């Protein structure tokens, strides 16, 4: 297995790292801030540092495109994508696909949805029980997020529970022919839905889209509008969820900054921002892969290899945030890497946003009793290289406020 070289040894994406990566993080950052890690399936590069990272995200070298990885004698008859999601895009492809979508998402049209997204949570605390056996994440920090994407989408109720099963497969440490597979039902599902939308079209985002596409298929072809579906549907699955889960989490284990938000519930927006510092949902960027050599704190990573951007590790660095350690929902806010940087800067930042101060600030205000149900300890985490968070959250909810 892996550890950390140096003074101290933790584990790495094994052992303890599930349960609390937070001290490994650190002994990267401090003596081994750009580590290759000698994985299953291949070697992946780590930069934690919060300066490296936030430079790497503007930094062109630092590509999408897998075939970087191949010798240019391999390259010329290779697809540029596994599936052709803006994510895995560099430009002009990407810079068309993000331009298209980025006009459904303006800062009128997010904020609008929240009248809905309360509705939702408030529905879904008021059929918690008082004092019987909760599970938080798939009773509530599950629900809230799934259902926004469905409705923003337009996808069948009926059907949730298949692409869920598909999204979450995609997003942990299941066996790469385990993920082909379910990307394979992802896609054949989408293909199909949008078929049955263009003879029976709604005013959701997906019909809308559908209609660009039908209109002028050179800014959306069938298979970019399939993949994008594919990508927008994972993002409203397995994201937002740990934000909630993360954020709760954090008021449960420090009673001071609970109390400071119980006398100002006004400081739910400015705990949000710290929640997703303290204990980043997206834990490392998906892979970027070298186009040529790359240097940073001295260490060169060789052209061709497969490097992950630490978000959770560079958003405690103590040169960037002083006290990174210390759980502080009043700090006025500014930079972070918790939602990416530069040109695929998170497309649902607002939307994640507002999702998180519904959920959290209308959870405590409506269940001001709320706590842990099992130690600390005994909380599972899932195995993910791509996120942070929890597997079950057993709560008991206490009695309604009055
Ligand atoms: C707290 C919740 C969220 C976190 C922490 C998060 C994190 C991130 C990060 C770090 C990136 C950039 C990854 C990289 O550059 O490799 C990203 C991109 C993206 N995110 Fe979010 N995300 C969240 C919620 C959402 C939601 C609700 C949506 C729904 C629309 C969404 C949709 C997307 C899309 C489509 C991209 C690709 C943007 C592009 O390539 O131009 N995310 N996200
Ligand atoms: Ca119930
Ligand atoms: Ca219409
Ligand atoms: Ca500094």
């Amino acid at each position: 297995a892996l550890t950390t070289t140096g003074t101290e040894q933790h584990d790495l994406f094994s052992g303890t790292f599930w349960q609390n990566p937070h001290p490994a993080y650190a002994a990267l950052r401090a003596e081994d801030p750009v580590r290759k890690l000698a994985l299953p399936d291949g070697p992946v590069w780590l930069l934690t540092r919060y300066a490296d990272v936030r430079e790497a995200f503007v930094d062109p070298r630092l590509s999408k495109d897998w075939r970087h990885r191949l010798p240019e004698d391999q390259r010329a008859d290779m697809p540029a994508t596994p599936t052709p999601m803006m994510i895995l895009m560099d430009p002009p492809d990407h810079t068309r696909l993000r331009k298209l979508v980025g006009r459904s998402f303006t800062v009128r049209r997010m904020n609008e949805l929240e009248p809905r997204i309360t509705e939702i949570a408030d529905g879904l605390l008021a059929g918690l029980p008082t004092d019987g056996p909760v599970d938080l994440m798939r009773e509530y920090a599950f629900q809230i997020p799934v259902q926004v994407i469905c409705e923003l989408l337009g996808l069948p109720a009926e059907d949730r529970d298949d692409f869920s099963a598909w999204s979450s497969v995609l997003v942990d440490d299941s066996p790469a022919d385990d993920k082909n597979a379910a990307m394979g039902k992802l896609h054949g599902y989408l293909s199909d839905l949008l078929e049955r939308k263009r003879t029976e079209p709604d005013d959701a985002l997906l019909s809308s889209l559908l209609a660009v596409s039908d209109m002028d298929g050179d800014r959306l072809s069938q298979e970019e509008l399939v993949a994008m579906a594919m990508l927008l549907l994972i993002a409203g699955h397995e994201t937002t969820v740990n934000l909630i889960g993360n954020g709760v989490l954090a008021l449960l284990t420090h009673p001071d900054q609970r109390k400071l938000l119980a006398e100002d519930p006004s400081l739910i927006s400015s705990a949000v921002e710290e929640f997703l510092r303290f204990d980043s949902p997206v834990s490392q960027a998906p892979i970027r892969f070298t186009a040529e050599d790359v240097t940073y704190s001295g260490v060169t990573i060789p052209a061709g290899e497969m490097v992950m951007l630490g978000l959770a590790a560079a958003n405690r660095d103590a040169d960037w945030m002083p006290e990174p350690d210390r759980l502080d929902i009043t700090r006025d806010a500014s930079g972070g890497v918790f939602f990416g940087h530069g040109i695929h800067f998170c497309l649902g930042a607002q939307l994640a946003r507002l999702e998180g101060r519904v959920a959290i600030g209308r959870l405590f205000a409506d269940r001001p009793e709320l706590a842990l149900a099992v130690g600390l300890d005994e909380l599972v985490y899932r195995r993910s290289t791509l996120v942070r968070g929890l597997s079950r959250m057993p709560v008991t909810m206490g009695p309604r406020s009055a």
